[PDB]
């Protein structure tokens, strides 16, 4: 639908068996999720933002119903002290910005 | 316009008389910019980042001109990766998420 920016855009996300709440960020290039168990594989790398860098265990092809839709790709978990859903999947479920 | 997010949604900002490029940020509540003279004075602020919080020195009254559109509001002076557009000056211009 229209979001209005007066409140911070929180969805409600079904990610690995979990209902979580997340903030749509479209300054975000991944998507940052708080440190969970997730089943597979992953590479472990580093994202910096506001403050510096943080350790993180990248999973690929981790699928997320971002409110309502499904949505594909990697998933970066670690110590964020918010769950962050970035413009790798606010694409697939067609997000855009509008003014 | 309408942005779609399949790149940094990166844009031309005028500040102080100078250009500068600021990403849109619909996470980030207030705007943050890296450091710089601005007229005033200023009270200090410290804000939550993904890797821990910084300290900033914030500028009220703020003549800004978000590619086109010119906003009038609070400015944050600090030492940022990049600068970032919050919502407090992404609703005045009108700026809304779709899908
Ligand atoms: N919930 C919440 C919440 C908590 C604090 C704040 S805050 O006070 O505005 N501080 C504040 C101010 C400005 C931005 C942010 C965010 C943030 C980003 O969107 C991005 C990056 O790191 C970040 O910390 C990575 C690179 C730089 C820019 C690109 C994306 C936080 C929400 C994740 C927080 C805002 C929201």
């Amino acid at each position: 639908p229209q979001i209005t920016l007066w409140k911070r855009p929180l969805v409600t996300i079904k990610i690995g068996g979990q209902l979580k709440e997340a903030l749509l960020d479209t300054g975000a290039d991944d998507t940052v999720i708080e440190e969970m168990s997730l089943p597979g594989r992953w590479k472990p790398k580093m994202i910096g933002g506001i403050g510096g860098f943080i350790k993180v265990r990248q999973y690929d092809q981790i699928i997320i119903e971002i409110c309502g839709h499904k949505a594909i790709g990697t998933v970066l978990v670690g110590p964020t002290p918010v769950n962050i859903i970035g413009r790798n999947l606010l694409t697939q479920i067609g997000c855009t910005l509008n003014f």
